[PDB]
């Protein structure tokens, strides 16, 4: 029964100051190939940028938070998760004995597998290597990083990775059916933050996305700006709607920081105009209805880290989105818990159009 001591950007068993101290002591950024660091501030939001070398090349990773410490931990752990997610032969099986998951789009039988755990049944289940590692080039569709997460404890990572999967499922639902989600109305500090970021662009608008998992809220933030590359989107997912909002706003700040450095990002042909971009994306700029953040029920109340993991897993398993699978990606040398979470029927349409998942005929209205 581990206590949740921090629940601003995410649910953590440690304060960010302790974690930063711990990242530095263990020299994680150096060990993972960080070669350059930059510090930005987008309105009031610290953004951290990392340049990382590996055998696969040179990558830019970003971190952010409400505080400079949190931004620096976020950037460091983002680098760690990516390093951990690189293909590793030590844990690939080719003649696997047990249950296997073969995604819909696989026309042919996959040859490389990694063993995970089904989180409902606790039974072993094999996942394709292309569904675990990044980058992986051998298979039918591109590798990606959805569901991937690092933490101080494996529970932190499962929570964060699972919420990421729900987040991209909701966004995929919105895009595929071109749903117009309602505007989300917020107060106090969150509103002041929205206002403060808005001063950086033209408009910052909040949306409550349809969520296919009960007790999890998904929030989108969309911008309007006179420069087109500063019209970005941010997303957050949490049983706590205030966290969902914060993470969406933080992701906008991250996006704005990347655009201003001209960093090409799948992580954050002929030049478009701001007004045409609005018209191509009217579902985001013409919301259907309004929601008050106060009228949202706190279904899952956040006590202990194990109980919260258990609860979110249950809710996902109940949603009609297939199996909830965890694959361990902890490196031997750095003792940093990293997982890949798969929800076998969760949509990943926004990443690849062939990753449709369990899609209904008519959208949930
Ligand atoms: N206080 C903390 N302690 C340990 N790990 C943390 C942490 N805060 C963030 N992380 C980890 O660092 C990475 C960056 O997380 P962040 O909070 O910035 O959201 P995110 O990066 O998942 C959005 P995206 O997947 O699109 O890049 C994640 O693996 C996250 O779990
Ligand atoms: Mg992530």
């Amino acid at each position: 029964m581990t206590d949740i001591v921090y629940d601003v950007e995410g649910f953590r068993a440690f304060l960010p100051k302790e974690t930063l101290r711990w990242i530095r002591h263990r020299e994680l950024e150096r060990k993972v190939g960080v070669v350059e660091k930059f510090s930005d501030r987008v309105g009031p939001i610290p953004v951290e940028i990392r340049r990382r070398r590996s055998q696969y090349g040179e990558f830019y990773h970003a971190g952010k938070g409400t505080t400079r410490i949190q931004a620096r931990v976020s950037a460091a752990m983002e680098c760690v998760e990516r390093a951990a997610a690189e293909p590793r032969e030590e844990i690939i099986e080719r003649g696997p004995e047990g249950d296997k998951w073969t995604p819909a789009w696989y026309r042919t039988e996959p040859r490389e597998w990694v063993e995970g755990v089904d989180l409902t049944t606790r039974e072993p289940v094999y996942v394709p290597a292309n569904e675990v590692f990044h980058p992986w080039l051998g298979d039918a569709l591109p590798s990606h990083t959805n569901g991937l997460s690092a933490g101080r404890l494996r529970e932190e990572a499962v929570i964060q990775g699972l919420l990421e999967v729900v987040e991209r499922d909701s966004w995929s639902i919105v895009e595929y059916f071109r749903i117009h989600p309602p505007e989300l109305e917020v107060h106090g500090e969150l509103e002041e933050l929205r206002r403060s970021l808005e001063r950086e662009v033209g408009r910052v608008e909040l949306r409550l996305l349809p969520s296919r998992v009960e007790g999890v809220y998904v929030v989108g933030a969309v911008t309007e700006a006179e420069r087109v590359e500063e019209m970005v989107m941010g997303f957050g997912a949490s049983p706590d709607p205030e966290m969902a909002v914060l993470r969406a706003l933080l992701e906008v700040a991250q996006g704005l920081s990347m655009a201003r450095r001209g960093i090409e990002s799948p992580v954050r042909p002929g030049k478009l105009t701001p007004e045409r971009l609005k018209r191509l994306n009217r579902h985001w700029f013409e919301p259907e209805g309004t929601v008050e953040i106060d009228d949202l029920d706190r279904v899952i109340t956040t006590g202990s880290l194990e109980k919260l993991t258990e609860e979110l897993v249950e809710r996902v398993a109940e949603a009609g989105l297939g199996k909830v699978i965890e694959v361990d990606l902890t490196l031997e040398n750095l003792d940093v818990p990293v997982v890949r979470v798969r929800v076998t029927g969760a949509s990943e349409y926004v990443i690849d159009e062939a990753r449709v998942g369990n899609m209904p005929e008519k959208p949930p209205g």
